[PDB]
This record gives structure tokens, sequence and C-alpha cells, in this order.
């Protein structure tokens, strides 16, 4: 189903998280 | 619902901006 | 709605080609 | 459909593995 597509969509917006932070772990070893 | 599952996948396609932006921050610390 | 989700979906699998290709950019400016 | 958008989500939820280990490559190339 619907809901259990919505609750995969807020599992990419952890992913899109982790992306954002684990990116910027990165910035910060680079400036 | 499908409204609320679009405009979901219309926040995937900012991560997806600001994912290809802070890509192109490290790039631009790199070449 | 399904169809203008799905065709979302098959933006987010360019989105996950330009993420793959764009980390590989500055995998080969690092080794 | 809704079975071949959950069979969609479930090859992101594959990109957001290759995303995580392919910026861990990164890291792993940095500290």
């Amino acid at each position: 189903r619907m809901k259990x597509i919505e609750d995969k969509l807020e599992e990419i917006x952890s992913k899109x998280y982790h992306x954002e932070n684990e990116l910027a772990r990165i910035k910060k070893l680079l400036x």
C-alpha cells in the first residue's frame, strides 16, 4: 500500500539526513 | 494520500538541489 | 496521479545517474 | 501501478547503499 509508500518516503527523507551530514564529514576533512 | 506522496517527491527533487550543489561545494574545494 | 508519481521516480532514478557520476568526478580528483 | 512504485522505492533504498558506501570510498581516500 499507500501508507507503507509514505512511510519508504519518510526512510528516504533518513537517507537524504545521513546524504547531508556524512557530505558536510567530507566538507568539514576538506574546509 | 496521493497528493501529500507527490508533494514528498517534490522534498526529494529540494534534497537532490541541495545533493548536487553542496557535491559541486566539494568539487569546486578539490578542482 | 499515479503515472505522473512513477514518471518523478524515474527523475530520481536521473539524479541518483548524475549522484553516482558527479561521486565518481570526486573519486577520480582524489584516486 | 502501486507495486511496480514500491518495488522503484526499494531501487532507491540500492542507490541510497551504493550513496552511502561509494561517500564512505571518499571518506576512507581523505580520514
